[PDB]
């Protein structure tokens, strides 16, 4: 897990400029202010008019510099109906959520010695769901209006692989012959998925 | 922070005879069936009719087995009008919340080689704040409605320190002449504030 | 990443009735001999005529029960001509791997916000890669030969997420309207993707 | 814990205008001379005419820089008779202590699921006691000498947060009106308490 | 460094039949009475009268039970008039140090990286020393008088790898040809060393 | 173990005037290209022709430095027929070996609470060996040909403590004195054994 703090306090400084060392360096305590524990960023639903029919809105370290060092973080998701936060993977994270409106098909999936097993479940508001770090899982709304969740993670930068994404529309794309072989399709299967992603979300 | 897992899942094996380690021993995978990595225990709102005027509705390992070895959990907090959760402090967890209704003054004390820095703010719906590890923390409900929060933290068991009653009510008490040198007040000022605190909570 | 030792040696017992916890339980040091710290397990190729063209022998922990405790493990990986080990996910450690023979076009995925960029390499006898934890990466075989190499990870126990198989093939399979929803393709192109992975690898 | 060391030696620079990160940055190890790894500041009682009737000289990272990085610290800790090192916390570490003269009545607090449990005995010269991380505890000098003890952290920087002092003199106080409901009291016990840790100390 | 604690209190179960596990299972809190986080055994110097003239008392969890999970221990070191603690490593922690009475040469090496450079100097009462984690260390007793030291780790179980005893006397002793061609002298010159050490201490 | 890393990637910056910090600052992404992932450098066997009749090749971050922050490392060993990697310890990493042609006698020893065991083995082409962190220990070449193999270390920078050229050749020597105390030899011995080792290697 992320490593522990050695002092009460260290706001990221977010500069471009900024020395890069593991996380962030921070500034210097005279320039913190009082409020950079608090946050107001996640109080507004984001735009779910996207190809997913969702919306994440982040509050990590480069959204939130003051959890730097503290072994924290959350993103809340906002879902149109039929919307989905595709299966996807957190390299670095546990994640811990409540549903706060609506109905959401959450499903978490097993590594090869647990034979892959799908555990899915239709969660509703105040209840809650474990996601185990690196293991791959998704949300998807089954109900008739918007849903929204919020997350919270024991790491300030716990990444994003969205699987789909990342599979058919990286840059610059895994080569068709790697995807043929890896998913068992002919080439014309392979082009018709990449053309899908090709716009970079 | 909490030791990081090695494997998929291990769910807290709860008995009153099992073997005792640090945190759990686990139930075996073939008696643990779908249902463990979710839970609705903080679908309800507690009782605020305390001495307090708050209520703690706890989802660590002891009240969500699947939580255990995953490095996080997750409280409710419900505060009648003018209700306190009162100077508290978590030996082992940093804490990131959201307030979900009402209206909350949140305060953060920085340690001796901060100046013991009090940091306050009124959170609202929706709003966030964090908790560094270890540190003395309070919320006090400053609207004309009931107030609640959902809480997250980096352990399966964060511990609660609360101050007045660790300070006044403890197993047994602290004696007076130690509370008397420690306060700077005389031996009545004492014995006031314990029979405050000896019916334990 | 995995708990530091807390002994010189701890040798997993492996029995199917031991007490189950975070890790193994260990054999009592009188039961365990001279020869916990070695291994010939990955002498042998592994039989490449499988539908990847390609074979995992394993020595983790349940392979190689001296490395409970110790923090690493390793792997072989055989290689059919053409043959891959498809994008893939350690959902606990990071790798570190050399090729032995051969020609492995090697492709390791940064997150999103690397901009899920693919680096990718040509790695020939001799040459080495390395896995950041969590993300996804595959190689494949570009040579005429058979090729192999051998990995080492920061875990006892890294888990294997196989992207392909999990996506279209776990027990039971993710919901076809949840797979067409995520990948943008209608339901004919989902059922054929999982007709490939029906037979459970 | 405090994060591993990643090399041999890295001697903390302190210099005001150096960039500040997680702990501290390292001088060039050209700059370091032959004694960094030794200390002669604790060869000497601290001053006890203190309105607690003890004084504490620190050897943290910011008293011996040689310690950063190596996950450890000391203090020695002096009593006048009668005198208290009051009610505190450390947010960072587990302490190790030993009594090198006099008679010391040591007090350690569990926390909430522990019953709130006080555990205390008197301890004398070449006695040694331990303080789980982030636990509540105390000392009181029971003998008619002045006492002394040296105890060491787990933590280059483990923090101290002490209970009188932040409740009633942190910068600046909490609110009467959250203490009166938090201690049980009247606003005019309150202020008597506030009262006495208005000079800072 | 050692898992950090998951609880307040967990202390070792040190029954020859008890469960192994990495560290140590704990006794039922019902069965830990009030005496478990205190321990007199350092109060008494140890018996010098040895071929190396020091004695090590030991106070790691297998003597103290309380320390289990904490991250801590102790050992006091009494040393005769020209009494070494041999060239030796700790393969689990660092350590800090004070001696108490006498003059103590403390040496400290460096790795390869750090030139093999040797830090060394004479250390007096209350003056203290830092050892990282798994460098090779010594004390040489250069004083008149019976020296001793107490130091502390930052792991409940250390581990002490003595140089000369391992090199010359472990279990079975390592081969004369070995030894030959290591040290870069003959035959006869190894087995005078090793007929030095074939008592077992 | 090292720290656990905060993003996907950080590339060591090398610079001599780069600011110092635990384990190393990172180049900006921007400057990184597309190869840091990857090394040819143990393509080549190393010169054999030294006083050990070994030759280590390092590829640790000051060699690789696209490993920092990933928590691993590998290194090449090459063998003289009758020539030794002699008693070392690595003080901050288990190792995990494998063979990859010859026959070499490995040895690994347990410390003063495992009875200080020696076990050896002859390992063999594609046969591995592990060795727990900061114990002893060593190979020697058995067989008529050259040997080599290759290892991998759960730290980007385990140390190598090479206890011959330590404990007779550090900069500057121990004290004949304090050698003579602790192997139980005359100064002509000692003597002898330093003039072995005063050329640095
Ligand atoms: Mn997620
Ligand atoms: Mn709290
Ligand atoms: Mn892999
Ligand atoms: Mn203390
Ligand atoms: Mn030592
Ligand atoms: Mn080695």
């Amino acid at each position: 897990t992320d490593p522990d703090p050695l002092q009460d306090f260290c706001v990221a400084d977010l500069d471009g400029k900024a020395v890069s060392v593991n996380g962030h360096t921070c500034k210097p305590m005279s320039e913190a202010g009082d409020d950079f524990l608090f946050s107001s960023k996640l109080t507004k639903a984001g735009n779910t008019s996207t190809p997913n029919g969702s919306a994440v809105t982040e509050l990590d370290v480069a959204e939130w510099p003051g959890t730097n060092t503290l072994g924290v973080s959350m993103n809340r998701v906002d879902f149109a109906p039929g919307g989905t936060n595709p299966p996807h993977i957190h390299p670095r994270a546990t994640e811990i959520g409540m549903v706060m409106k609506g109905e959401l098909l959450v499903g978490i999936l097993g590594s090869l010695d647990s034979g892959n097993k799908l555990y899915s479940r239709v969660v509703r508001a105040g209840e809650t769901f474990v996601i185990p770090r690196g293991l791959m899982h998704f949300q998807f709304n089954v109900g008739k209006t918007e849903a929204y969740m919020v997350v919270s993670f024991n790491s300030q930068n716990p990444g994003i692989v969205f699987v789909p994404l990342t599979l058919f529309g990286s840059d610059p794309p895994i080569p068709t012959p790697v995807l043929t072989k890896a998913l068992r399709v002919e080439a014309g299967v392979v082009e018709l998925l990449k053309s899908k992603f090709a716009g970079g979300s």
